[PDB]
């Protein structure tokens, strides 16, 4: 999908601004976390929306907050 | 543990005077549930607003789940 420009995300409804985040969202995180791509992204979409625009344009972000994501999980596995 | 702040004593208080009242409280908080790391992790906290930590003073859950979501942000950050 092509980035969204930024006077589309100020344009969106809040529906409109989660669906087409989370549709990008999701495809970048499926390239670091493949299985738990989805329940990151509605972590991610918990975010303020241009909080979660800025981890579409700074993949070193975006990293670090899957990563995060992970670790979070990983904290409330009683392994 | 030092006595609760009043939400009236943060109002009056300088940015400054907020940093050392909530990081010496926020800090006897996390100390308990990581000791090691509870300097850096009250660092962190004190670049929140000063509303946002100070309510992490009134929420033993919501203090919980900062801490845990910092030690995930420091270990996001290792070079190795």
């Amino acid at each position: 999908l092509p980035p969204i420009t930024p006077q589309e995300l100020e344009s969106m409804s809040p529906q409109e601004q989660r669906a087409a985040l989370g549709d990008r969202l999701f495809l970048k995180v499926y390239e670091i976390a493949p299985e738990l791509a989805p329940k990151i992204t509605g972590m991610f979409l918990e975010m303020k929306p241009k909080e979660a625009y800025e981890l579409l344009n700074d993949q070193k972000r975006l990293e670090e907050r899957v990563t995060e994501a992970l670790c979070v999980l990983k904290a409330h596995q009683t392994a």
